[PDB]
């Protein structure tokens, strides 16, 4: 069937010119709302959640891992490095790299997380270990953001990413202290106010990770603590037909507003 909410998301999509993917899990009843939920979208910076979680999982058997220093060299800087550039010719700990990746979207920090996992496939292997058969990371930063239509590299589906974000933040894919750390990091995101959270009531608490890339790709994945009810997980992915298209965070906000009105 097509629900009222799906029809509204289709009208939003038609006015946007691009392709919208949405997945909601309402943990009040475990019900879902999906729009293009099984179509593949480029993840861009939203893939940083899986990498940070995979290092948290390694830290469950190594109490000092998050304090381990990693060297940052000039050659390591890529296209967007506001935290790592302050530590060139020095070090950052794996905690500092995780925080920088998630809260400031530092792409050099992401590359150090990927390297700590043995390369992009180490991120994909963690996804598989927590039940996500869909996610794939194939490249490092910055080339994982090319977002070419039809390219399977560095993609997932809305349905898979919502399920995984639920298990990471609300379920038991991580140990309790690691889950709490991931939630603290997501709640302190600096980049999210124009995306999912802009479509939700102001009283609701959000932790999120955004992403953007070529083809006007504009993404957000969020855990939401609504006033008066059980948490939600919401994924909104958006991509456009022309390589140089502009970001459309307002489309993600509109999708979130439609989802919230449908509760
Ligand atoms: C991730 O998609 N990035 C890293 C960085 N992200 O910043 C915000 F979080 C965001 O854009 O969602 C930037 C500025 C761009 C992309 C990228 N293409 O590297």
């Amino acid at each position: 069937q097509t629900s009222a909410v799906q029809q509204k998301l289709a009208a939003l999509e038609k006015s946007s010119g691009g392709r919208l993917g949405v997945a909601l899990i309402d943990t009040a009843d475990n019900t879902q709302v999906l729009y293009r939920g099984d179509e593949r979208f480029p993840m861009c910076s939203t893939s940083k959640v899986m990498a940070a979680a995979a290092v948290l999982k390694q830290s469950e058997t190594q109490k000092q891992l998050l304090n381990q220093p990693v060297e940052i060299k000039p050659a390591d800087l890529v296209n967007y490095n506001p935290i790592a550039e302050k530590h060139v010719n020095g070090t950052m700990t794996l905690a500092e790299l995780s925080a920088a990746a998630l809260q400031y979207s530092d792409n050099t920090a992401m590359n150090k997380l990927i390297a700590q996992l043995g390369g992009p496939g180490g991120v994909t292997a963690f996804a598989r270990a927590i039940g996500d058969e869909t996610f794939r990371l194939d490249r490092t930063e910055p080339t994982l953001n090319t977002a070419i239509p039809g390219d399977p590299r560095d993609t997932t589906t809305p349905r898979a990413m919502a399920q995984t974000l639920r298990q990471l933040t609300l379920g038991h894919a991580l140990g309790e202290t690691q889950r709490a750390q991931l939630v603290t990091w997501l709640k302190g995101n600096t980049t999210g106010a124009a995306s999912i959270r802009a479509g939700l009531p102001t009283s609701w608490t959000v932790g999120d990770k955004t992403g953007s890339g070529d083809y006007g790709t504009t993404n957000d994945i969020a855990v939401i603590w609504p006033q008066g009810r059980a948490p939600l997980v919401l994924v909104t992915y958006f991509t456009q037909p022309q390589q140089n298209a502009e970001s459309r965070r307002d489309v993600l906000a509109s999708a979130a507003r439609i989802i919230a009105e449908g509760l």
